[PDB]
């Protein structure tokens, strides 16, 4: 009946995935073509990768990201005069094997904090445990199964600006205006040893060393401070291994990547890359024309949870745990077959820069222009294909993580957007706003999927648990809220 076409399958790198193959238009659904590609690649029936396909419109420079209900008509609409003897290039984008359901309603409101919540993060193990940091000088651990307080972590004498679980879930770290970092046991609620002292001013951000890189029988932890330095701590002994010095202004943000590089952004308007093992400066990016206050790595989500994944399988031994954590990172961070993390940074002049240190050094991949006010948060999607940026201009913007191109606005908030958080399958993003709402966005369609009123005041912090089940939020009204499907 309907005709056929030759298909040229290329991956995200632009490399041909299989030899050219003929496909009937009658069979040309995304599902069937995805099934076909999996088959051509020799995959096992039970190990198929779900593909979506960007269609390269023959005769022009347009790439369609949303697969059409009828391929033939899409081609004819675009003036493909001979659809039956033109090779169609299809970019294959692998999708998550699992699906995260959009949260849709309040699960629990839990009061406890006496001042605003500034930070919140789920355990990398499951959504059953949540941590928050507050201007009441405490962190808290919450039982999200029942919506009850679990532990109050007291000891800090200034605002808790950040909480961060160790990637294996065994520790929680907190940083504070009191110039200290504290490490806690989230199962017992007890502080581990003494406070980490050394910074001269407020401690602004934390980054755990990825689990698969731990050595000397200890976890390592990086802290960024207003004192313009980063310190690397040995967690077991509380000793500072390295002081990363050179920034001429406050180090507002810090990330620790899967090849043992540390990344920093500063009010001295620079973004720097450091060798964590040697404590030496590797790259100094000076493109920004204003204070840098936020950075993100393409690999953040996979490094956030070490060996913990959607399978809920935890390997038995230290070695196996390391191996699985490493394998997950390398599978997620390889571009063109080589491990290569990307970095995005934001300055107060509304600008973002996209970096590929491995392949570009200090020449940025792209400059990301479009926001009409400051960026308050930026996150790569877990699969590293997209960037979401939360703006003071009431918008969240989506960008291509490969070339920095603007893709679409997420419009809906009526006040500054303070944070965003990706679902683990890269399909959804949740945002929290000054307007006291959370909104869940369908990334593929660009549309509001779910609107979540409830908070009595501004929302400062949001997280989407890696297992997908719960979203958490907190802000000026002091009570934590969890959200469920």
């Amino acid at each position: 009946d309907l005709g056929s076409f030759k298909a040229n399958f290329i991956d995200s790198d632009g490399n041909q995935m299989t030899d050219v193959v003929e496909i009937n238009f009658a069979d040309a659904t995304e599902k069937n073509i995805s099934n076909l590609l999996n088959t051509l690649l020799g995959r096992d029936r039970e190990e198929f990768t779900p593909y979506r396909f960007r269609i390269h419109i023959p005769g022009k420079d347009l790439i369609i990201d949303q697969y059409p209900n009828d391929l033939l008509s899409l081609l004819q609409k675009h003036g493909v005069t001979n659809p039956f003897e033109t090779t169609i290039t299809l970019s294959a984008e692998p999708q998550a094997i699992f699906k995260v359901h959009a949260v849709s309603r309040l699960a629990h409101r839990i009061p406890g904090h006496g001042q605003p919540i500034l930070s919140c993060q789920f355990s990398p193990v499951s959504s059953s445990r949540l941590a928050t940091g507050s201007g009441d000088n405490t962190a808290r651990i919450w039982d999200t199964d029942s919506g009850t307080p679990k532990f109050t972590l007291k000891g800090h004498t200034g605002w808790v600006l950040g909480v961060s679980w160790s990637p294996d879930g065994k520790y929680l770290a907190t940083c504070s205006m009191d110039t200290t970092v504290r490490v806690w046991d989230p199962e017992s609620g007890k502080q581990v040893n003494q406070e980490f002292r050394g910074h001269a001013k407020w401690v602004l951000a934390l980054a755990w060393q990825p689990y698969h890189l731990w050595r000397d029988g200890t976890a390592r932890l990086a802290s960024a401070s207003k004192d313009c330095t980063v310190r690397i701590w040995l967690v077991n002994t509380g000793r500072t291994e390295h002081v990363l010095s050179g920034h001429k202004g406050s180090v507002s943000c810090v990330k620790w990547g899967g090849t043992d590089l540390i990344y920093t952004g500063s009010h001295d308007r620079s973004v720097r890359v450091w060798d964590a093992v040697k404590g030496t400066l590797v790259h100094n990016f000076t493109a920004h024309g204003h204070w840098v206050n936020h950075i993100a790595l393409s690999s953040d989500h996979v490094l956030r949870t070490a060996y913990h994944d959607h399978t809920k399988e935890v390997p038995g031994t230290e070695e196996e745990r390391r191996a699985k954590a490493k394998e997950r990172f390398e599978k997620a961070a390889k571009i063109k077959g080589k491990v290569a993390e990307r970095l995005v940074s934001a300055s107060d002049d509304f600008t973002m820069y996209l970096w590929d240190p491995t392949n570009n050094g200090s020449k940025p991949v792209a400059r990301l222009l479009g926001h009409q006010n400051k960026v308050n948060h930026v996150q790569f999607s877990p699969d590293g294909t997209l960037i979401a940026s939360a703006g003071w201009d009431n918008s969240t913007k989506l960008w291509n993580a490969r070339d920095g191109k603007f893709i679409k606005n997420l419009r809906g908030h009526v006040a500054p957007v303070y944070q965003c958080a990706w679902s683990a399958d890269s399909r959804l993003v949740v945002t929290g706003s000054k307007d006291c709402t959370l909104k869940v966005w369908n990334v593929r369609t660009g549309k509001l999927a779910m609107d979540l009123p409830g908070h009595e005041d501004e929302v400062y912090a949001v997280d989407w648990a890696a297992d997908g089940e719960l979203v958490a939020s907190g802000g000026k009204d002091k009570a934590v809220r969890t959200w469920r499907n």
